[PDB]
């Protein structure tokens, strides 16, 4: 019921285009969504969003993050035949988007539909030349989003070519709401940063990314993934050991894994967890059970003491 | 006698496993080693160690750095035969660790031995399945360290596959102890940062003006294990020219044997003049070696440097 | 206690360098080790040992054998920078010795330490030398033997691991077995010869059966290996069937195996091959497989010839 409502919000969020560079509409949608809530809200100079819940101890803070920007593409050239050429936004294989339907947003704000072909866009508009295309409003620089084909299954899976990383974004939002409905008091001021590319009060002590990577083997879409290392290196040992203990104490099904394809600069202990997706940066999927387990870890985490 | 002792320290240090991500033991060991000393010490949130020796001028600061974390690996998967699969910690070639003995450390801090084969671990334990391996306490996530085969040669070389940068750590430590034993006054407050995370990272008093990495690299040329190495450029780009010219002059003034090098391997966001020196290491990252005399010249240059004025 | 003493000896032998061509020291060490024993000991033109124990039957002989020579290298050229260039002794792969510590013995007995690095593979000598002249000045010369540090370790868990073994395990087995026969004063049914060779990486006329104790290349390091054939071809079928019966009879854990790369082509004798189970001929075996091997040569030795 909780988890299902969580899944509905994923669908809502994935259904709004927000490729890196063009996330305004989704940050707004989020500003309004929490606008009645208790949480203090703050928009960056970049247009990222920081949501702060005051806690008992406001001299030491905890930071959780999840990103709303997604892969996408940009119009790099209008071809003389009127098909569009694209520059990629984010790290995928073009292969995994051949034939996807997509949308093109103009400066003006008008949108058109299209299909990705091979890298071209066949626009759904009787237009046969570069001037014809321009007449439409479309220009080099325009953002192109890929239609996410989002679907929620009765057997409890959420399937889509997004989930980069809107699952986590919903989780942080439901968590915030829950603190409120239930009058939970956080032991520490905790910031939830809803970032818009793939800044931090000086008193932040711990930093948890909520996000989801690929493995190189078997994924598990039924448990929460707690990352011990990624391509930038091992995550903070002690804090990771802490999260594992939280999971066991609370009987949350988890998995400890390495993400080989995934700050350091801020004096802060870093950890990473997220739901298990499958076939990430392509056609992506996870099951309600992983989302529940993840919801439960984040809560357990946010309620624990800072590491010794 | 001084330099031989320095080497003793390297050997002790190299003998504590400490691959990036799992450097607690070694940092505690260092915290202790200096615990009676006059040097103010400070652990950050990251578990890096900052050792500070106050100087005449406490308005402008000098920062020296050297790193304690080493290469290693981590258990990425327990195979159904019972043999272990590994993710790499650091930038090396697997080749250079085929048949190394290693040590697998458990959550609960239990330890087992093994051998790297071609890339997996044959654990020195009578276990034939994923299950009986886990029975041992071993789990995906566990740190694996490569046995360093450290040895000090009567002819003055120190060798191990895997010296990493613990040569430099020993040099900073002995320098700090020398400042105290001989009652020397630093001209500037000087920070010695024992980092734990190769990039790496830092956080450092706003009044730092100069930043010297003490570390060692490979050439693409072929190294010199008898002189101190002064880096003119690496992948990040050339090092601060003037400060680098300063370091060469110190070496000449003091008759320290040096070489000016380019390291085609191994950054900036802090308004700070950067330099890099270290002993010459041979076959770096692969099977490493340096000599008594290079360590002595390096000790001498670091000292001369720390006693000099900031560049005008 | 018996079995861990066998591992002590193995480690002791592995710690004496002995690559093919330069085995005097170890041969001496062995020749000394048995000097007080009840066994007839005969050195050799090639410098190998033969230890003979008389039995009941002295017109039909048995021979067991194991070798003390090992992989190694020899100095092939001293390079202009003073690094050493090597020629392989034995048949291994070069990659498998990159970064290994090694030792260089001079014509006059001086030894220097070194590291192997990269057939274009060299030795970095642990000495301040910069030229052919300075190297020779140490007394190093083309022709010098080079041995690789065996890095031998016996673990609280019962494994013995090195990068040598290959055949010193067997040598210690033959050695220890010979000893116990004169301790326990049982009588061999046959005069048997124990040949300790020094050239098997590179004998009486009344001998009937020839058992080699040696190790070849998903392995099992907890059992005695009995060889059914190797690159040379099938081992005597009758005799191997015997060694298997002998194992079952005596409840020795065994595996029957084919060494596809393992090398008396034409002396008229019945041939056999067994040995402890080696992993990756960097090498390891467990003590249980040594115990199983020890029990098997014993029963073999006490057995009767086949009709």
């Amino acid at each position: 019921h909780h988890t299902k409502e969580t899944m509905e919000l994923i669908k809502e969020l994935v259904s709004i285009p927000s490729p890196s560079g063009n996330t305004a509409k989704i940050i707004n949608f989020i500003e309004n969504y929490v606008s009645e809530w208790n949480v203090e809200t703050k928009r960056n100079n970049k247009g990222a969003l920081i949501l702060t819940v005051k806690g008992k101890n406001d001299a030491q803070h905890r930071l959780l993050t999840a990103h709303v920007d997604t892969l996408g593409a940009m119009v790099k050239e209008i071809k003389p035949d009127g098909r569009l050429s694209l520059s990629m936004i984010g790290g995928f294989r073009w292969n995994s988007v051949e034939g996807e339907y997509c949308e093109i947003e103009t400066s003006s704000g008008k949108t058109y539909t299209g299909t990705i072909l091979m890298i071209e866009v066949r626009i759904d508009e009787r237009v046969f030349s570069a001037d014809e295309v321009r007449e439409l409003g479309i220009e080099v620089g325009d953002f192109v989003s890929f239609d996410p084909r989002v679907q929620i299954t009765e057997s409890g899976y959420i399937k889509s070519r997004h989930l980069d990383d809107k699952v986590s974004v919903a989780i942080l939002l439901k968590l915030i709401k829950r603190l409120q409905d239930e009058n939970v008091t956080l032991p520490y001021t905790t910031h939830f940063l809803i970032s818009n590319n793939e800044n931090i009060p000086e008193e932040t002590v711990e930093y948890l990314a909520v996000d989801m990577g690929a493995l190189g083997d078997g994924s598990d879409e039924y448990t929460v993934s707690i990352c011990a290392k990624d391509s930038s290196g091992p995550y903070h040992y002690a804090l990771r050991k802490h999260l594992v203990e939280l999971a066991k104490t609370n009987h949350i099904e988890y998995k400890v894994d390495i993400y080989p394809y995934y700050r350091a600069g801020f004096d802060v202990k870093h950890a990473l967890i997220g739901a298990g997706i499958d076939s990430s940066h392509a056609f992506e999927r996870t099951h309600e059970s992983s989302i529940a387990h993840t919801e439960a870890l984040v809560y357990a985490y946010v309620m624990s003491n800072l590491i010794e």
